[PDB]
């Protein structure tokens, strides 16, 4: 058979939410994608031998409340918390996005994965160990990605699916 998963990608403007999503759905690096476009994208993949349909909300728009976004967030099964390893502000912004997920879900038990994107860049400002400290504090996995090289992209999304499977067993 197959399982559907409703996934959400959150993070600061410019961290690579769209680039990561397009790497999953189309398998290449799209370096210019309208920063204002918020949409959901469907892709059929196979995860641990099971046909898996991923619906992925690629967040954009504004920081303020959007009704359609909120109603999608409320029913999201798993969230990727994306920062860029060369942007300390995007890392500091993770707390903000995680709080909004907990506020909109009725749960302190929401599948999430912390994603350090742009791992290909030499201009790192956030140490892997700092990200590991934070993911540990949340009790969630940390995955390093490059939407440019596709390094870690399947690991980020498939790890989130594995976290949802574990949550559904409870
Ligand atoms: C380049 C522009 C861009 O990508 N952004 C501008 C606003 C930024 C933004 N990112 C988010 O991830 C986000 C998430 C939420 C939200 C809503 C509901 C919920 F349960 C959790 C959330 F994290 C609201 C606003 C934004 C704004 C991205
Ligand atoms: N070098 C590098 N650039 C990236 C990576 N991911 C995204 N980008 C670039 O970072 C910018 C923002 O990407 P985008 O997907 O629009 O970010 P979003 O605002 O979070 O949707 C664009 O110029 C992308 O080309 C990456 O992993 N490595
Ligand atoms: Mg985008």
């Amino acid at each position: 058979g197959m399982t559907e998963y409703k996934l959400v990608v959150v993070g600061a403007c410019g961290v690579g939410k769209s680039a990561l999503t397009i790497q999953l759905i189309q398998n290449h690096f799209v370096d210019e994608y309208d920063p204002t476009i918020e949409d959901s994208y469907r892709k059929q993949v196979v995860i641990d031998g099971e046909t898996s349909l991923l619906d992925i909300l690629d967040t954009a728009g504004q920081e303020e409340y959007s009704a359609m976004r909120d109603q999608y967030m409320r029913t999201g099964e798993g969230f990727l918390l994306v920062f860029a390893i060369n942007n300390t502000k995007s890392f500091e912004d993770i707390h903000h996005y995680r709080e909004q997920i907990k506020r909109v879900k009725d749960s302190e038990d929401v599948p999430m994965v912390l994603v350090g994107n742009k791992s290909d860049l030499p201009s790192r400002t956030v140490d892997t160990k700092q990200a590991q400290d934070l993911a540990r504090s949340y009790g969630i996995p940390f995955i390093e990605t490059s939407a440019k090289t596709r390094q870690g992209v399947d690991d980020a999304f498939y790890t989130l699916v594995r976290e949802i499977r574990k949550h559904k067993e409870k």
